[PDB]
């Protein structure tokens, strides 16, 4: 009944279309949520999608402002993935940060919330409150906005707290049916951790995360399931996936420290080995939330003098808006799939014809066969919206 994901990562070629929810073209016609920071995660029949929202609808009063990124009036929304965040949406928890994974018996849900110099998470497993957790550093706790990941009814998750421009306090916790049996302090070489995208790499879990102090590389974090164990570096791949970041032809990378190019801010995003080589997604922009790529860097996970990339898809077109993506890991008849949701991010503050913030979601899925080109952007005219 546990999940152990045990079985091999499946043979990707690239990733092909899995679903899409056009939640803000909707929006303007018809009660949808206000979100931002979705992901997606699924339970061993059917995937899920989540999103942090802003206590409102978007044709609503209450959607001005909603750039702010924590009030108490967010709530991670969770539905079947490609049901849109309608007003029978379940509410899952109270959160402005959050990660959510299922076991392969029952889901577990992190939450975030409360004052940013003393929030709460909450650990809420199958459907019932199991512990609690206060900051630790008094200066926002915060985690992955992506799934969890658990072998074997030990699941994971990356917490956060403290500065967002220097030296913080990253833990990694264990948790077993919702109560934390251990915690971690992060260690290695990674210098600055957020909002990790993890997989299963049985018999451990990996991640992938922002450096939003020195790097444009973004951190490793393995996680030794077993022992509690914690290593870091950094995304060996000559060409980095952090935004901002250098243009291409000048990037450099560092397999344990961060690079210094740019790397200030960050965004959430994710990336996978796959022997030496690593799949990576990434905003076509360097310097702006615009676009969204994969491709392959052949010897990019172990040689960070690599800007070889192959098979490189355009999932958003870099005249469109993106904003997050992650990973989320679903498990075959003989193998470990990897598959990622984007984030399209609308309204304020880089779009000023509106008052709000929000976003619309499109996923695809590792593939081992074929597949060929196109966009898949947001698409409402915000010139037409609601404001
Ligand atoms: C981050 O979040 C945590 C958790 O919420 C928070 O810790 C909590 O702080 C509150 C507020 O201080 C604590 O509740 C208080 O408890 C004291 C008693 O505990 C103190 O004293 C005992 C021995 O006496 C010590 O063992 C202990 O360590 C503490 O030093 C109560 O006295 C408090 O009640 C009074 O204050 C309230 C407002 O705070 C009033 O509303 C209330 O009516 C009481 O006042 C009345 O009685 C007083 C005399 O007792 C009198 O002076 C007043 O005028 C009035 O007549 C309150 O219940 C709570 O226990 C903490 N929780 C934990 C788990 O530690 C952190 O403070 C927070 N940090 C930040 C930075 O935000
Ligand atoms: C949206 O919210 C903003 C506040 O963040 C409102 O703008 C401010 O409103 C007050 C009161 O009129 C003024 O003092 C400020 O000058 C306004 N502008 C700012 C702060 O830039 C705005 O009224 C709200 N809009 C709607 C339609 O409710
Ligand atoms: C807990 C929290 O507020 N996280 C915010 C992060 C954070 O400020 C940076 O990682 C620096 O720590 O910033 C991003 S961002 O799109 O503005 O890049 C938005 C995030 N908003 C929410 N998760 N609700
Ligand atoms: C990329 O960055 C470097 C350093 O700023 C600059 O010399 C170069 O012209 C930039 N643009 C390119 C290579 O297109
Ligand atoms: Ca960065």
């Amino acid at each position: 009944e546990y999940r152990n994901w045990s079985k091999p990562q499946c043979d990707i070629t690239g990733f092909a279309p899995f679903s899409k929810d056009n939640s803000i073209r909707l929006s303007a016609g018809g009660d949808i949520w206000v979100t931002r920071e979705p992901y997606v995660s699924c339970d061993p029949d059917k995937c899920y999608q989540f999103a942090l929202g802003q206590g409102t609808t978007l044709n609503n009063v209450h959607s001005n402002n909603t750039v702010r990124d924590r009030t108490p009036y967010r709530t991670l929304l969770m539905n079947e993935l490609g049901v849109p965040f309608h007003l029978g949406t379940k509410q899952v928890c109270i959160a402005w940060s959050s990660s959510s994974c299922h076991d392969g018996k029952a889901w577990l849900h992190v939450c975030i919330t409360g004052d940013d110099k003393n929030a709460t998470a909450s650990f809420i497993y199958n459907g019932r409150l199991v512990d609690s957790v206060v900051s630790w550093s008094k200066e926002i706790l915060r985690t992955q906005e992506s799934e969890c990941v658990c072998i074997n009814g030990t699941c994971t998750v990356v917490m956060t707290d403290g500065s967002a421009s220097g030296k913080a306090d990253t833990k990694i916790l264990f948790i077993e049916e919702g109560k934390i049996v251990h915690t971690s302090t992060l260690s290695g070489s990674a210098q600055h951790v957020e909002e990790c995208s993890c997989y299963p790499r049985y018999p451990g879990v990996r991640c992938v995360c922002r450096d939003n102090w020195k790097g444009s590389n973004r951190p490793i974090v393995d996680i030794n399931i077993k022992d509690h164990s914690i290593v870091s570096s950094y995304v060996c791949s000559g060409l980095v996936g952090d935004t901002p970041r250098k243009n291409d032809s000048s990037s450099s990378s560092h397999c344990l420290d961060p690079n210094n190019e740019e790397g200030g801010h960050g965004v959430k995003g994710w990336a996978f080995d796959d022997g030496n080589d690593v799949w990576m997604g990434r905003t076509i922009s360097e310097k702006s939330r615009l676009g969204y790529e994969t491709f392959k860097v052949i010897e990019g996970w172990s040689n960070p003098k690599s800007k070889l990339q192959i098979n490189r898809q355009v999932i958003v077109d870099r005249g469109n808006r993106s904003g997050y993506s992650g990973i989320f890991s679903v498990e075959g008849k003989s193998c470990i799939n990897r598959c990622f949701y984007v984030e399209l991010i609308r309204g304020r503050k880089e779009e000023t014809e509106v008052l709000w913030t929000s976003n619309s979601i499109v996923v695809f899925c590792g593939t081992s066969g074929t597949y060929g080109t196109g966009s898949w952007p947001d698409g409402a005219d915000i010139n037409l919206m609601p404001i």
